[PDB]
């Protein structure tokens, strides 16, 4: 099994593009930009798409234009259209459980209260896809979480997130080939 599709989770709109909830979108935006590739609007698939070369592999980059909580509508339509199985999908998302600068890999598991992930599990009928978890840190109490993810990181956090994005890009050939050693934090 190898990765054919990378979903970058986020909310569409200028007011959301800089927020912590959009770091998945930033990840795919950086891949596209590194490759001199633009996204195309695909309203019938509920997303923006770009196809890029990653050395000797290709992937479809997907930014759902649905808003976070209906991301699965886009992922499901795109997977159906390109004939891609859930195991061949990488979903990149903000992760509260690790700090800005940190990045982990995880196959499957529950949504952990993430609406983007819950929606994808619902539309696919399975949670068994690959996840790239980009740390945004945690505000310290659950009651502050919504506002936290809908806010911009500090200058120092943004720099740390950008670095963690670079780190995931450096591990991308391995990620695409399901070589998932816990070897990101040794970088
Ligand atoms: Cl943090």
């Amino acid at each position: 099994p190898k990765i054919k599709m990378i979903i970058g989770l986020g909310n569409i709109g200028k007011e959301y593009q800089d927020t912590r909830h959009n770091v998945g979108e930033w990840f795919i935006a950086k891949i596209a930009q590194d490759n001199n590739q633009s996204f195309s609007s695909n309203p019938k698939l509920n997303c923006n798409l770009a196809k890029v070369s990653i050395d000797y592999n290709n992937v479809v980059l997907v930014f759902p234009t649905t808003y976070m909580n209906n991301s699965g509508l886009a992922v499901s339509k795109v997977a159906n259209f390109y004939k891609i199985a859930p195991a061949e999908i990488l979903v990149v998302h903000d992760e509260l459980d690790i700090d800005s600068g940190e990045i982990r890999l995880k196959k499957g598991g529950g949504h952990g209260g993430h609406n983007g992930l819950r929606s994808i599990n619902q539309h696919l009928g399975t949670n068994d896809y690959l996840r790239l978890r980009i740390g945004i840190g945690h505000p310290g109490h659950k009651s502050k979480v919504a506002n936290y993810v809908l806010s911009n990181p500090s200058i120092a956090q943004k720099k740390d997130i950008d670095s963690a994005i670079d780190n995931g890009i450096c591990f991308l050939d391995d990620i695409i080939n399901y070589k998932l050693e816990p070897v990101m934090q040794k970088l």
